[PDB]
DNA sequence: CCTGACTCC
DNA sequence: GGAGTCAGG
């Protein structure tokens, strides 16, 4: 463990080379408006650590950061890019992201620091972040020399690992997936996250006031029906009320006790009316805790904006996730919760929200992959590896009739049946399944002798190519869309992606254009054997974009 | 801290 | 099938 570097006091010309590994260290998990604690640069000329107060106020270093012809290899470049946006600095020229490279090679490793990526190539001259910063309340930036060494070691690791990772991606036919899709998408997501979405806090607070009143009412009604006060938000206490006091049938247990899941409670409605009230209560309580209170807590008060983080290197299928706040699970199915969307508004006066969604993209993808004539034919003119049991439990119908449904289904769509058979056999033979744009998921459990383990892996084999291909497509569509927006000099920009949906805001005068541009681009992102279809709506709030 | 509840795709 | 957050414990 011997590695020389310069702890620099000022920026020098040799630090500004046209190819470098760059570390812009942000220690907080949520990098919005978070401190940059240190910088490291490794390039042909040497290894350098820079204090951010120095480097970020240096016009030549800022210039270098923003120069796209000066190429940087990084790890989680979006964290750096956004943290620098909050410092009013533009980051360009990112040509390699070790995080996204590691993610494509194997999503299951859950790589989230340089040390874990390095482990994939047996590179061990770098420590884990957790080792250096510590955890929980003990989390702290160490003394400068210890910090400096770590940052330089991380940059040095990125320097040496770039070619080995690129080499393996290319052997996997995933190099273009990294360079032409994930990496450009990363810059787009950074834009969306920094832009944020404006919230109508006056409206959200008034909703919370009315909701608190309504919860109280429902709560007292439940106690009345139960004959006793108890904590409705405790499945344990609730279980005692339902299955001991009221002596309702026990339909399901889990490892900790009686199940009070929504499915179960719905099936108990013919026994006691309290179960319908309880389901209602738990819905309203989630609205209050999460979409009123939890959302207000993360609103930046001066701008009334919320800034999510789209985790690009987390899910096993290639989807994004959204955290702090999650803006990909805002209520829509019940009118009571859907009204939450009235609180999401345009960031400027006389702008509107525009929302466009793919219709049944996973079913069109299945049609394409399976080349099922009947299914493809229908699309030119169901989501349930569900079993007869799950289907019956889902539809609250006869398990015998459920079995007949699934049977009839594969009779009618023999291409889909063939596909399900073939993809499982392929997974067993190769050890992984792949998506349309060459995303991979490894399934080492697929030949387990244990029924449950094997079966879960077989269902992943069936679903991942479908769900992950749909992810591939919308990602490409975002890249295509952004470009067309910039070409036409539109002010419209993306705010959110919700898996098979894109949400934008824009001057009212641009709706007409977007109504043609967004759907076309999204539909023409890839050519399948069936058409892609997109629906679109716009309005004064997200609610009204329906 | 995990579990089980609600939320979305 | 894929996700995140919350209260309770």
């Amino acid at each position: 463990a011997k590695m020389a570097f310069t702890l620099a006091d000022r920026v020098t010309e040799e630090m500004l080379a046209d190819k470098a590994a760059l570390v812009v260290e942000v220690v907080e998990e949520n990098y919005h408006d978070a401190p940059i604690v240190g910088i490291a640069v490794v390039n042909e000329h040497g290894r350098f650590f820079l204090r951010p107060e120095t480097a970020l106020a240096d016009p030549q270093f800022v210039a270098w950061l923003g120069d796209e012809t000066k190429k940087k290899s990084m790890f989680d470049s979006k964290r750096a890019a956004v943290a620098l946006k909050w410092k009013g600095i533009e980051l360009c020229g990112v040509s390699f992201d070790l995080l996204l490279a590691a993610y494509l090679l194997d999503p299951a490793q859950g790589v989230d620091d340089v040390a874990a990526a390095a482990k994939m190539k047996q590179y061990e001259a770098v420590r884990p972040d957790e080792a250096v910063y510590g955890k929980g309340a003990k989390r702290a930036v160490p003394d400068e020399p210890v910090l400096a060494e770590h940052l330089v070691r991380k940059a040095a690791a990125i320097w040496e690992l770039e070619r080995p990772f690129l080499d393996e991606l290319r052997r996997n036919e995933q190099d273009r997936l990294l360079v032409e899709l994930e990496q450009p998408l990363s810059s787009i997501l950074a834009e969306m996250e920094f832009a944020g979405v404006k919230v109508d806090t006056k409206r959200l607070e008034q909703m919370g006031k009315e909701l608190a009143e309504q919860l109280g009412t429902v709560e007292q009604r439940i106690y009345e029906l139960a004959g006793q006060e108890f904590n409705i938000n405790s499945p344990k206490q609730l279980g005692v009320i339902l299955f001991e006091k009221l002596q309702l049938p026990v339909l399901k247990k889990t490892k900790t006790g009686y199940s009070t899941s929504a499915d179960v409670l719905e099936k108990l409605a013919p026994y006691h009316e309290i179960v319908e009230n309880i389901l209602h209560y738990r819905q309203l309580g989630k609205l209050q805790s999460t979409y009123i209170e939890g959302l207000l807590k993360v609103v930046r008060p001066a701008t009334k904006k919320v800034h999510t983080i789209f985790n690009q290197a987390l899910t096993q299928t290639g989807r994004l996730s959204s955290t702090e706040p999650n803006l990909q699970n805002i209520p829509i199915r019940l009118e009571e919760g859907r009204k939450i969307r009235q609180a999401f508004v345009p960031s400027e006066s006389d702008w509107l929200i525009f929302a466009a969604d793919y219709s049944q993209i996973e079913l069109r993808v299945l049609a394409h992959i399976a080349e099922d004539d009947n299914l493809m034919e229908a699309f030119r003119r169901n989501y349930g590896g569900i079993s007869d049991y799950g289907l019956a439990q889902n539809l609250n119908i006869s398990r015998k009739e459920a079995a007949e449904f699934i049977e009839r289904y594969f009779e009618s769509f023999p291409g889909v049946k063939r596909y399900m058979e073939n993809i499982v056999q392929e997974a067993k033979q190769k050890g992984y399944v792949t998506t349309l744009l060459h995303r991979r998921r490894y399934l080492p459990d697929i030949t387990s002798r244990n029924f449950n383990v094997r079966s879960f892996a077989e269902r992943m084999a069936m679903n991942t190519p479908i769900q992950g291909s749909a992810a591939d497509i919308i990602k490409k569509a975002m890249i295509d869309l952004n470009a067309r927006l910039k070409e036409e000099r539109l002010q419209a920009h993306l705010l959110l992606q919700v898996h098979d949906e894109l949400i934008l805001e824009a001057p009212k005068e641009e709706m007409e254009r977007l109504c043609r541009l967004v759907p076309e681009v999204m539909e023409q992102a890839v050519t399948l054997r069936v058409p892609l279809k997109v629906d679109y709506h716009y309005g004064s709030t997200w609610y009204d974009a329906k």
